[PDB]
């Protein structure tokens, strides 16, 4: 199949509020993650037909990317903490669900993880 829509990412008549762990997961948690050598499969939605995987969006009906989370973080989309932090284990779920135990993009999620594991068990 093509692509969904990507993830909602802004709703004007949703209230904004600003958290200290909020503002740690953006400009401590994000930044680190995007910046590891690893990431630069995570830095956008699975593109399906790019990478020849038509079935991608069958067997993965939460789709979740950094940069979707990125957004809805910048956006203040996010109103509790855990809202951000299931997005991220969606994401590492997503990346294991589709592929196997053993594969090589699966070593690149187990990485950050590992990492979003540590930064997060530092939660103002
Ligand atoms: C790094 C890489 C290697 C090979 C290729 C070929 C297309 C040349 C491209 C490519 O770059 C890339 N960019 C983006 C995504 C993925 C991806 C993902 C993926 C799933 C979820 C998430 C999420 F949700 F966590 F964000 C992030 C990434 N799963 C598999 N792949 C590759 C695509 C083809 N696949 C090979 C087939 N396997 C089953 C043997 C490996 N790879
Ligand atoms: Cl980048």
């Amino acid at each position: 199949s093509m692509n969904p829509p990507p993830p909602e990412t802004s709703n004007p008549n949703k209230p904004k509020r600003q958290t200290n762990q909020l503002q740690y997961l953006l400009r401590v948690v994000l930044k680190t993650l995007w910046k590891h050598q690893f990431a630069w499969p995570f830095q956008q939605p699975v593109d399906a037909v790019k990478l020849n995987l038509p079935d991608y969006y069958k067997i993965i009906k939460t789709p979740m990317d950094m940069g979707t989370i990125k957004k809805r973080l910048e956006n203040n989309y996010y109103w509790n903490a855990q809202e951000c932090i299931q997005d991220f284990n969606t994401m590492f779920t997503n990346c294991y669900i589709y592929n196997k135990p053993g594969d090589d993009i699966v070593l690149m999620a187990e990485a950050l993880e590992k990492l979003f594991l540590q930064k997060i068990n530092e939660l103002p």
